[PDB]
């Protein structure tokens, strides 16, 4: 399928588009390009400011009867350094000029912090809560004590830094794998190098004739993890969607344990 289920039920689109700020309007034409080439999930944070933006990319292709609202798979995100978390989510939803999140994520340092999620979860403001960048002793520790478990985790994962750990305990536990930065970035790979260009997925992406990037996805997918490829390239917009209606054999995917790790 094109998607993973929550332990929500709801079913999340196995791409999306990344999150992150860029000059004036280059976030919401590649939100666009991406919903127009087949998208149906986009990540958003209100970090970056530019919800309002996001926002008049989705109003213009929901105007355009390119998607409607429901086939749209839409997060966002807070990180705290609990009362402004439902003032936050109000927030973004009136930025992204929307009624509902189907995901909204967290970060503190960790509680009463989740427990203003889950009433945002029980109001229906956000369809589906969870956390960004928990390790798996943080995820534990929380799901140990949470009424509502988080749906997500969402962390930096990619062939030089594959979450091994919290992948398994993300498997154990029913918490979904959300993968940030999915093709990389230097801080995450050995010597501060460019994981595209490791020799194992190279060759791989020759054999199948698909790119480097593409590789990378669809490792994560097979993974079990949902991706969220950032480009503001047509061309590469569209090829990072182009991941379902092949595989990696289970004895090329075998070779990705090779790959050092930063």
């Amino acid at each position: 399928a094109r998607h993973f289920v929550l332990n929500t039920g709801a079913k999340i689109p196995s791409v999306g588009l990344g999150s992150w700020q860029s000059d004036p309007g280059v976030v919401g034409n590649a939100v666009y390009a991406a919903v127009k080439a087949g998208y149906r999930h986009i990540d958003c944070a209100r970090v970056y400011g530019n919800e309002k933006e996001i926002g008049l990319a989705l109003k213009k292709l929901f105007e355009e009867g390119v998607v409607k609202r429901e086939d749209m798979f839409i997060t966002s995100k807070l990180w705290n350094d609990p009362e402004d978390v439902p003032e936050a989510l109000n927030d973004s939803l009136n930025d992204l000029q929307l009624e509902y999140l189907d995901l909204y994520l967290i970060h503190w340092p960790f509680p009463a912090t989740w427990g203003a999620m889950e009433k945002l979860y029980d109001a229906g403001k956000a369809r589906a809560i969870g956390v960004s960048n928990f390790s798996s002793k943080k995820l534990g520790d929380l799901l140990a004590v949470a009424r509502v478990p988080p749906a997500v985790d969402q962390v930096e994962c990619h062939p030089g830094w594959q979450q091994t750990k919290l992948h398994s305990f993300c498997q154990s536990t029913g918490v979904h794998l959300t993968a940030y930065s999915p093709l990389g970035s230097p801080g995450t790979t050995w010597m501060n190098g460019n994981v595209l260009k490791e020799p194992i997925i190279i060759s791989i992406a020759e054999k199948l004739g698909k790119t480097s990037a593409q590789v990378a996805l669809r490792w994560n997918i097979q993974m079990g993890h949902s991706v969220l490829p950032k480009s503001t390239n047509e061309e590469r917009i569209k090829q990072n969607l182009d991941v379902y209606d092949w595989s990696i054999p289970d004895d090329l995917l075998a070779k990705f344990s090779e790959i050092k790790q930063a």
